[PDB]
């Protein structure tokens, strides 16, 4: 008999992880990696946070057995989450409109979203960036879901071309899901304004959109409420919406796979019907969520001590990164660099479009060993101090 | 507008958490659970295992980062996995024929398999027995897979009707897949014996099956190597086969969601191929696998003094259970039960067929307190010497 496997086609290479597997290869010394996705402290480590490992050290002297959580993971984990995200005196809490699903990372909400989505709706369409993360495509196309790409980002300015995104989705029919990053917009670090949100609120709703938000970077734009203002505009606005939030970033979580799926609904009634379906579809896929992730997550939030603790490195880490932006800025500057490169300090998160041709991102890892994605963005928290100059000397070298 | 989730009909209940979730609500104070596959000691506790505590506590002491692990999860997890499956000198392992991912759990395993399948192959229709774990029909259903149903059970002698499982498989066509428990086949607890096995695994390679093993209670019918031998005829003997394999319960760590799906072509250039596709299921799914569960089974698995402490506690567990089906026998014919129960000894793991009918099961929950499942599986490991005499005489009053 023939193969099962045989005529099975390889998968393509990764952008973001292709990349990591390339770095690993180069046998130079000072290489300089700038296609992570993850932070990096002043040394260039991706420490456990200090807020995290008490909460650990809590977790193994009191917890008395590993036995399966529910469907829905931890309730207090649900409960913490949409204090974050709605705020703690939310009509969407009172009213009981929304119901949290603890899932693996901001990815199994996403994906736990789609499944749910193609299964108990007549959606058949998502919107999305242009560009965005690229493992948006992935899981909503996993459901058999079409994705359709909206404008974002004007190249010239570096700036949101809003005029082309409101044009861009006029093809968006009602029924339809439009993807928005609530905050550090993946890959261009380009948020609406409090004005833009309202305004993208307002039209979401004469439309009919199914907004879905995908929530990974909550508290290293402005800080943890002012992240979250351009969901609570939605949020007062619509009688439906998803939430997918990730603790990845914010909790230095990454590999522990700690998220959270939202659902909110018109009425409790109906929440909890939709919820019921969506607890199927993560019966179907991974059963229940993981816990050790999630306890560490909703010990912190839980706890005033361990909360004041974590919310002060989430601080370092959003302070460091904004220096690490200024510093990126002077430093060209200070190197030769003609260009200017001033919108780099306007954008928020990690992420930016250096603006640099998959020409010259080629050169600079073929000739100076530092890495970028193919696309021009890197990621600002691997810079540090000891190879901003290095990093710096090499980008200007080849502009 | 009309909401996208106005008209979404309210989920089925789950046939086993539908019944866990009334036993936490049912407020009288002798309620025995026989539902759900977890493992309670003679105390009625499912307490942490000693090896699993001193892993977490090195982990506690040496995690330097939680940075993202790879998509297939941490490589020494991998390698000890096809250890246990496949054997120290397996053929499949020094050929470098067998790929593992590390899964959020044997669900997690069944799922991604399933998608990388329905996405990847020709396959339309997956084979399980009748009976089977309630979930199997949802995983694959929900990948977009058909499921058949071939005979496994003979009712009346309580035994494997091996001539109707041949029969029904013969309406399996080739390049249809085939699911097999590896051992303690859930709900039955009724195993093939080695010779029944070869059988098998020399009938699938004539008709073109695609075998999956669900190997989720490894080391509860006989032992570690014992319970891997129909795995192991059915790998010296194929070219391609899928392993779903749980450390939930052999570790005790349900809710830290420890699986590993494992991938074997015929030789490995076929293997890494199919499996860069696996990889691409995995990504568009949860992105990457938790971490502290897998890390708790490496670090046992590659320690001895640790697994000398882990296979002894595997050992007491399994011990357990078998002195509670000669109690749960004995003491039914001391409560007067007159029913020959004698086929309870015969069968492995945790599950057993009562035989009772759903209205008895029935009677015993609202009547008695006794929550088993509508199908009348039983859970021997929810039984301790306390509970055992209650237990017997709510049985023998409802026979
Ligand atoms: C036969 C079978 N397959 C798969 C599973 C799922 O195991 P896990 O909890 O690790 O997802 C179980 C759990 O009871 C099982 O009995
Ligand atoms: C990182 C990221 C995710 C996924 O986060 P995980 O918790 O690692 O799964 C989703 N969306 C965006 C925009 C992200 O940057």
């Amino acid at each position: 008999h023939v193969g099962t496997f045989e005529n099975i086609t390889a998968a393509p290479a990764d952008p973001i992880l292709g990349l990591a597997d390339l770095f690993r290869a180069d046998e130079r010394p000072g290489k300089i990696n700038l296609g992570i996705g993850v932070y990096k402290d002043e040394t260039g480590k991706t420490p456990v946070l200090t807020s995290v490992k008490k909460a650990e050290q809590y977790l193994l002297e009191n917890e008395t057995t590993k036995n399966y959580l529910g469907i829905d993971g931890i309730p207090e984990f649900g409960r913490c989450t949409q204090e974050l995200l709605f705020g703690k005196g939310s009509a969407l809490i009172n009213d009981k409109r929304a119901r949290t699903a603890q899932t693996p990372g901001g990815t199994g909400a996403l994906r736990v979203a789609a499944d749910f989505l193609a299964k108990n709706t007549s959606v058949k369409r998502v919107w999305v960036s242009n560009p965005s993360w690229p493992n948006h495509k992935s899981v909503f196309n996993s459901a058999g879901l079409e994705v359709r790409e909206y404008a974002y980002y004007d190249a010239e300015n570096h700036t949101l071309d809003f005029d082309a995104l409101i044009n861009s989705l006029n093809e968006a029919q009602a029924g339809d899901v439009v993807l928005f990053h609530g905050c550090c917009h993946n890959p261009t670090g380009i948020d609406p304004t409090l004005e833009q949100w309202q305004t993208l609120a307002q039209l979401s709703v004469e439309k009919g959109w199914l907004p879905l938000f995908d929530f990974a970077y909550q508290g290293f734009a402005r800080g943890l409420e002012e992240d979250a203002e351009g969901l609570r505009a939605f949020a007062a606005m619509h009688k439906e919406l998803i939430v997918a939030s990730s603790y990845s970033k914010n909790f230095g979580l990454y590999n522990e796979r700690v998220g959270a799926c939202t659902l909110v609904a018109a009425d409790s009634e109906t929440v909890d019907r939709a919820f019921s379906q969506m607890k199927a579809a993560i019966r179907a896929n991974y059963s229940n969520p993981p816990a050790h992730g999630a306890s560490v997550v909703a010990t912190i939030l839980s706890n005033d001590a361990l909360r004041a603790i974590w919310e002060q490195e989430l601080t370092d880490m959003r302070q460091r990164i904004q220096r690490m932006r200024q510093l990126f800025v002077n430093t060209l500057q200070e190197k030769g660099a003609n260009r200017d490169f001033s919108f780099i300090i306007k954008q928020n998160g990690m992420f930016s479009f250096s603006g640099l041709t998959k020409e010259q991102v080629l050169r600079l890892r073929e000739e100076f060993g530092v890495y970028a994605v193919a696309s021009g963005r890197v990621n600002v928290a691997g810079m540090t101090p000891d190879n901003m100059a290095p990093l710096c000397e090499a980008i200007v070298a080849v502009l």
